[PDB]
This record gives structure tokens, C-alpha cells and sequence, in this order.
């Protein structure tokens, strides 16, 4: 097993719809954020090592290559943060992978990032995912690794991440990049709602049949999945409240 599609697509763009779908199509695992908080949490350091790499005045290229490698051992495909931000060494080591990007109105995103993962810093809801992430096992390690991954995909060491004007214009530019290094016979641009036909078409399967395309991982689910974190303190408490999701 080896990375067939590599996901260049932002968090809140449908990766976990995504991730889901290339599930179903190949028969083997694609990788996402949720691989890290629910199955892997020891991923966190090492992904925290290789996006550190990327600061040094010359980057080990290599130990990032292998790093990388070792990390998605088993998997067939990627998505999300973090593993996003690093789609163009992805590209270098599978040659053959073809990449998808996932893309949604940025006015949606952003109201979706903020109400799910990046809440400004003085919104009181921010403390109220944390509490519920803490039942997780989420801690700061995770939230430095997830905003050094944000912030090497959008190519900067200092952004006011609090700044709804900066985000947007940084999520334009990073879709519009991908755009302009990836060949367009190796690109698909997935669009929310497109559904199977232009994926199917692109990885050169049939659409699969009576088997719809998923649509996981709401605002609205997510919003409910920490409330009932915050109230019941256990996930295994909670789980069957939330069908479709880990
Ligand atoms: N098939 C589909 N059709 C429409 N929206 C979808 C979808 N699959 C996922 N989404 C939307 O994608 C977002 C989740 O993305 P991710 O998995 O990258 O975090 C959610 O947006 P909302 O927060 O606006 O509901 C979710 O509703
Ligand atoms: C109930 C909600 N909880 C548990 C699911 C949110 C848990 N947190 C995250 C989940 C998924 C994703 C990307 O998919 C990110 S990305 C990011 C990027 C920058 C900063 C933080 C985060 C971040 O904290 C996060």
C-alpha cells in the first residue's frame, strides 16, 4: 500500500467527506486530523518535528520525506491538516498520486473554522471546545502542532490569527497556489457538493453503486459533540450520539 491521492484541501472544506470517500472507493484508510485525536495521538510529536524542520535555514528534505513515510505507512490517501500543508513533498515522493482540493465559498469557511476549530482567542466558545477537547486527551501540544501546520500552509511565521480579514485572504492565496503548482492533469478541484462523478472520473473507478457520497462532519454535529463532551466527560459515554463521524 502506497499514497494514491494526496488531499491539498483546508480543515472545513469536506476532508472528513473526503477522507470517507477514498475509504470507500480503495478498501484502505485515508488519513485526517481524526486519525490523530482518536486513534493516534502519539502522531502529534513527530508531525511537531518535521513542521519545525521546515523553519531551519536549510530543511532536511529527506528527514521530512522519511518522516512523512513512516507516518502514513498503511494509509492510501491524505487529507486535512496536517498533512495538507506539506502536499508538495507528498507530490515529490508519489509521482504517480494524483491530488484533490477541496473547496468551499470562503465566507462559509471561515464561519465554519470559527465555530469548530479556530475560534478568535476572545470568543467565549473557545473555552467551551477546549473543555470538551480535554476530555479527548486534546492538550497544548496538539493546538501548537495544529497551528504550525495552519500557519506553514499559509506560508507565515507571525499572522493574527484573531484578524477574519487575514484568514480569508490567506485561504484565497492558498487555494490559488495550489492551483498554480500543481499541473492541472494532476489537480481535481472538488467542489462542496460535487459528489462522485468528477472524483470517480479523475481516479479512473466507476461511481459506486448505491453507495452515496458521505457529507460528515457539520457545524452543527460539531457543535453538539462538544456540548455533549462537556456534560458527560467521556466519549464512550456520548459515542452513539454521533454515528458517521469517527
Ligand atoms: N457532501 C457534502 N455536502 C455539503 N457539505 C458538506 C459535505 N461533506 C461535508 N460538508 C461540509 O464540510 C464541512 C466539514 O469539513 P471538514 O470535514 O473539512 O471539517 C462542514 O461544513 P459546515 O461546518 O458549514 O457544516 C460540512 O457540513
Ligand atoms: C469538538 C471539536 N474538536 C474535536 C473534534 C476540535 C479539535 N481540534 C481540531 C480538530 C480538527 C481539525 C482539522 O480537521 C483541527 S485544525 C486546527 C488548526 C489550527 C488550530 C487548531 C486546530 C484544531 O484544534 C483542530
Amino acid at each position: 500500500t502506497t499514497i494514491q491521492v494526496i488531499g491539498a484541501g483546508l480543515p472545513r472544506t469536506g476532508t472528513n467527506s473526503m477522507k470517507k470517500a477514498l475509504e470507500i472507493i480503495y478498501s484502505k484508510p485515508c488519513y485526517h486530523m481524526y486519525e490523530i485525536i482518536f486513534k493516534k495521538q502519539s502522531d502529534i510529536s513527530i508531525w511537531q518535528q518535521l513542521i519545525d524542520e521546515t523553519h531551519k535555514t536549510t530543511s532536511d528534505k529527506r528527514k521530512i520525506y522519511n518522516g512523512l513515510n513512516e507516518l502514513l505507512n498503511g494509509y492510501i490517501a491524505t487529507t486535512d491538516l496536517p498533512s495538507c500543508s506539506f502536499y508538495k513533498e507528498l507530490m515529490t515522493m508519489y509521482p504517480n498520486a494524483k491530488v484533490l482540493l477541496t473547496i468551499r465559498d470562503k465566507y462559509d469557511w471561515l464561519y465554519s473554522l470559527r465555530k469548530v476549530v479556530l475560534p478568535k482567542s476572545t470568543d467565549p466558545w473557545k473555552l467551551k471546545i477546549e473543555e470538551g477537547d480535554q476530555v479527548l486527551g486534546i492538550d497544548s501540544n496538539f493546538y501548537k502542532m495544529s497551528e504550525d501546520s495552519l500557519k506553514f500552509a499559509f506560508q507565515k511565521n507571525h499572522i493574527n490569527l484573531d484578524d477574519d480579514e487575514i484568514l480569508l485572504e490567506c485561504y484565497d492565496e492558498y487555494n490559488r497556489l495550489v492551483q498554480e503548482i500543481v499541473p492541472p492533469e494532476r489537480l481535481l478541484i472538488h467542489h462542496l457538493g460535487d459528489g462522485w462523478e468528477s472524483l470517480c472520473q479523475f481516479l479512473n473507478v466507476d461511481i459506486p453503486n448505491g453507495i452515496s457520497y458521505p457529507c460528515a462532519n457539520s457545524h452543527h454535529q460539531m457543535t453538539q459533540l462538544t456540548e455533549q463532551l462537556i456534560k458527560h466527560k467521556s466519549l464512550d459515554d456520548i459515542i452513539h450520539m454521533f454515528p458517521g463521524l469517527i
